[PDB]
């Protein structure tokens, strides 16, 4: 027995094993566009992914991660509300069983078909493990996905999903350029939050892009064919692996645009 997204081990149950689930800076949250404050002091985001080195893709049971080599400053995020350099370590998604749900963050209560998370850690802390124990340890770039036209740069990812259908499976995944997953504009909203899966540590500085990217129905359909279960176990489709919006509490959401 362990956490998951089912009726008996879902988000509503996590607080029992991870008390911080009821914390003061939990994520995701609903972004109220009319209450978010424009902050002129916010610097533009600086994304340097030209030297990114992807290594592998694996199904860990709650989603699939594309891992990158983070032994050097190859793919980094700087600027915006960030102080220092943050290295990209992995990216993953959160999707639904239907196109009307799947994203973790919501905009004026609107849900998107999926949400992409690019996770980076503050180099000042030496490694990811130490970074998660700090309030400014991680920076996660959130991108919404809506169903429409196909996204060319995403196809490489969808075509290998068949090789990592079940929990525990991994496959070599080299030379993937994450730049093909970014929208045209880099305008964003930002707020202090947490990881959206256990251990739910409150070490994240969220950067949610205003502009979603479009993916085709066929592309998202392939995501839905993945399994939560391991090989040789009853098939349980990997869908709705998203956590519901949490109370904003004592926090303010800032916007880089007005
Ligand atoms: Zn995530």
């Amino acid at each position: 027995h362990h956490w998951g997204y089912g009726k008996h081990n879902g988000p509503e149950h996590w607080h029992k094993d991870f008390p911080i689930a009821k914390g003061e800076r939990q994520s995701p949250v609903d972004i109220d566009t009319h209450t978010a404050k424009y902050d002129p002091s916010l610097k533009p985001l600086s994304v340097s992914y030209d030297q990114a080195t992807s290594l592998r893709i694996l199904n860990h049971g709650h989603a699939f991660n594309v891992e990158f080599d983070d032994s050097q400053d190859k793919a980094v995020l700087k600027g915006g509300p960030l102080d220092g350099t943050y290295r990209l370590i992995q990216f993953h998604f959160h999707w639904g069983s239907l196109d009307g749900q799947g994203s973790e963050h919501t905009v004026d209560k609107k849900k998107y078909a999926a949400e992409l998370h690019l996770v980076h850690w503050n180099t000042k802390y030496g490694d990811f493990g130490k970074a998660v124990q700090q309030p400014d340890g991680l920076a996660v770039l959130g991108i919404f996905l809506k169903v429409g036209s196909a996204k060319p740069g995403l196809q490489k990812v969808v075509d290998v999903l068949d090789s990592i259908k079940t929990k525990g499976k991994s496959a070599d995944f080299t030379n993937f350029d994450p730049r093909g997953l970014l929208p045209e504009s880099l305008d964003y909203w930002t707020y202090p939050g947490s990881l959206t899966t256990p251990p739910l540590l409150e070490c994240v500085t969220w950067i949610v892009l205003k502009e979603p990217i479009s993916v085709s129905s066929e592309q998202v359909l392939k995501f839905r064919k993945l399994n939560f279960n391991g090989e040789g176990e009853p098939e349980e489709l990997m869908v709705d692996n998203w956590r519901p919006a949490q109370p904003l509490k004592n926090r303010q959401i800032k916007a880089s645009f007005k």
